[PDB]
């Protein structure tokens, strides 16, 4: 799949053939200097976000730290949360989500940030969402 290049947030976009094992989802992008306190990206079915099977929410509040969950049917599980920051605000990252057959692994900056196993299957997630106080430079599938 060609990359998503410049898309707005918020975004939606589909994730061709769907999540797989061993798929690679790069997320470059800029976090905002003085446009909010906290981003997502989602994998999740179709677009209306009501199933989010992995959502990544890194939040600048009490401190910093990372917010990992899934959404089914609109409700949210039970929320594993990270105090590591690996994030700035006004700062470019790379942010590179690698699907394993237990578990997303998420890489930042070139660091292993965080592993969330899956609560749902994986290979129902066909569509990715970015939102909240990001601006991206590309998204890509490898
Ligand atoms: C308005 Se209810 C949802 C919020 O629940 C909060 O717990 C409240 C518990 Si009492 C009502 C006993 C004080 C969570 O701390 C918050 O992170 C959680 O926020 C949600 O977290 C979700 C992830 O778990 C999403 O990030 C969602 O966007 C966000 O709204």
């Amino acid at each position: 799949q060609a990359p998503y290049l410049s898309p707005a947030v918020p975004f939606s976009g589909t994730i061709q053939g769907g999540l797989q094992d061993g798929l690679q989802i790069t997320v470059n992008g800029t976090v905002l200097s003085s446009s909010g306190t906290r981003f997502a990206v989602n994998f999740q079915t179709g677009f209306s976000g009501n199933d989010i099977a992995f959502h990544f929410n890194p939040r600048f509040e009490d401190g910093g730290y990372v917010v990992c969950n899934t959404r089914q049917n609109g409700s949210w599980g039970p929320e594993e949360r990270k105090t590591h920051m690996p994030f700035q605000k006004g700062m470019p990252f790379d942010l590179c989500f690698l699907v394993q057959s237990s578990d997303f692994k998420v890489m930042v900056n070139g660091i292993l940030f965080v592993q969330y196993f899956h609560r749902v299957p994986f290979h129902r997630v066909d569509t990715i969402s970015v939102n909240g106080s990001v601006q991206l430079s590309y998204i890509s599938f490898q």
